[PDB]
RNA sequence: UGUGUCAUU
């Protein structure tokens, strides 16, 4: 700090005054120390006469280099967001030119600040709180290549993105949807970590739900096209994803919701039906298949069910079946689990049986009886283990 | 007996 700002102590003074510090010209050293931006961030939070703003929208956001360097600062990035705040309050004949600088300062280094851990945050601010016009323009300066999946997939810029998902129309980040659509971009961004949160974010602002009936009905068809677009590109890839250490939350989202009901039912058929016995015995996909089991439409179900039953060729010499290799296997045991208490639900009416036109509880019946029966015969085996001693209780409750 | 994300003074 300035020598003038400092006790005998070396320490801070207090009853320092905001004007002061405007005065001096010493504002940057004041917003890059710990003590000095704390003592602006309290006083810009009190009142301002006209010029005391006037000098923070100069000295704070009105050079590029001095923006950046605060806005890039562990402390000085929370001035910056407070004087952007004070600014867009502010409607004097500044107003316009004040908010078009801002607007081109992160614009020309817009992927720079994405990046970085604090003015990241300036970013995700701006985005919410500037006249949205503005805050469009901002999504436009994103960029278009191989920078946008460093993006994506950055601890610190992915909430940027799923900030510009949440506070802006679809229309002016749609290049984002297409662009992670692209096969290569899809298998890329799902299989990282913070990527595939970018993704159910998108597919989830995406979805016709409860919170979207404020749209317009053209805003409807827009995303509506939008969804199918990137649905298309990942049911193409879906083995991929399903099986992925992080992907798999994505397919799990879909195959849940009810307002993707189209799109659990393409994926279901494309990648896990006639492979239920491969993917049950995969530590992420298993995952997958339970959530297919929970929210698969009565006549899919009829055929997962099916094929655990009576898809597969017993072993030659052991006769050992599907149901048997998953009832003990390490991850199988839960899909197993999962296809049981189904079964109890639907027979002890905590699940609804209708569907389709028709009660199809002689179904849910048919198959808890043939679960029943494996575990009856098995009981002592399985009663070693305990996903065993769990399917025992679960019937055993089911008779009480 | 089996997986992630949810990040600044």
């Amino acid at each position: 700090l300035p020598t003038w700002s400092l006790d005998s102590n070396g320490e801070m003074r207090s009853r320092l005054s905001l004007s002061e510090v405007l005065d001096s010209g010493d504002l940057m050293k004041f917003a890059v120390d710990k003590t000095g931006c704390q003592f602006l961030e309290k006083a810009v939070k009190g009142s301002l006469t006209s010029y005391q703003k006037f000098q923070l929208f100069e000295q704070v956001i009105g050079r590029k280099d001095d923006f950046l360097k605060l806005s890039t600062n562990i402390f000085g990035n929370y001035l910056v967001q407070s004087v952007i705040g004070i600014s867009l309050a502010t409607n004097d004949d500044g107003y316009t030119k004040r908010q078009e600088k801002l607007k081109n300062f992160i614009s020309s280094q817009m992927t720079d600040m994405c990046l970085d851990k604090f003015a990241c945050r300036v970013i995700q601010s701006s985005l919410q709180n500037m006249d949205l016009s503005l805050a469009c323009k901002l999504v436009q300066a994103l960029p278009r290549d191989a920078r946008l999946i460093a993006i994506c997939v950055d601890q610190n810029a992915n909430h940027v993105i799923q900030k510009v998902v949440a506070v802006i129309p679809l229309k002016n980040w749609e290049f984002i949807v297409d662009f992670v659509a692209t096969p290569e971009h899809l298998r890329q961004i799902c299989s990282d970590k913070y990527g595939c949160r970018v993704v159910q974010t998108i597919i989830e602002k995406l979805t016709a739900d409860s919170m979207n009936v404020d749209l317009t009905s053209a805003a409807q068809n827009l995303r509506e096209r939008a969804l199918q677009r990137l649905m298309t590109s990942v049911t193409n890839r879906c083995q991929e994803l399903a099986t992925n250490e992080y992907a798999n939350y994505i397919i799990q989202h879909i195959v849940s919701n009810d307002d993707l009901a189209v799109y659990r039912e393409c994926i279901i058929e494309k990648c896990l039906m006639r492979n239920l016995l491969s993917l049950s015995q995969e530590k992420f996909a298993s995952h997958v298949v339970e959530k297919a089991f929970l929210h698969a439409p009565l006549e899919l179900l009829a055929e997962m069910m099916d094929e655990i039953f009576d898809g597969y060729i017993p072993h030659p010499d052991t006769g050992k079946d599907a149901l048997d290799i998953m009832m003990f296997h390490q991850f199988g045991n839960y899909v197993v689990q999962c296809m049981l208490t189904i079964c109890c639900d639907a027979v002890s009416g905590r699940r609804q049986t209708k569907e389709g036109g028709y009660d199809h509880a002689i179904s849910f019946q048919d198959w808890l009886k043939k679960l029943h029966s494996r575990v009856t015969k098995e009981r002592h085996r399985l009663s070693r283990f305990s996903s065993g001693k769990k399917m025992i209780e679960t019937l055993a409750n089911l008779r009480s």
